[PDB]
DNA sequence: GCTTTTTTTTTTCACAATCCCGGTGCCGAGGCCGCTCAATTGGTCGTAGACAGCTCTAGCACCGCTTAAACGCACGTACGGAATC
């Protein structure tokens, strides 16, 4: 148990910050609990809507 | 049909404005540096919700009368809408 480094954005194959998105969900008063996929799905959508506009 | 006009459309140009080009200069996009704080890891601990099994609500199908409501036509009158000053 000392095996560190990887980011969730990298796991999901994304550019947008999954971790940040997660925190933002958690800190936003949206729901008491937040699934582990919730931010991944969301971030990916924001990536796509961002990419489409650009 | 006449002639004799006034209008509309064509042709013609002048001219005004906007578009295109190469050149110059500034500053903010862009990328890097060096520090830090927030994302990550691995722990623990508890309950949310996924599940299975059961109750009984209420949503659907159907039937068969009774009108109120939709339909389809005749009829003419006011309306929408062109033209003109
Ligand atoms: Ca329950
Ligand atoms: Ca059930
Ligand atoms: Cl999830």
């Amino acid at each position: 148990a000392r095996a560190k480094a990887k980011t969730r954005s990298s796991r999901a194959g994304l550019q947008f910050p999954v971790g940040r998105v997660h925190r933002l969900l958690r800190k936003g008063n949206y729901s008491e609990r937040v699934g582990a996929g919730a931010p991944v799905y969301l971030a990916a959508v924001l990536e796509y809507l961002t990419a489409e506009i650009l």
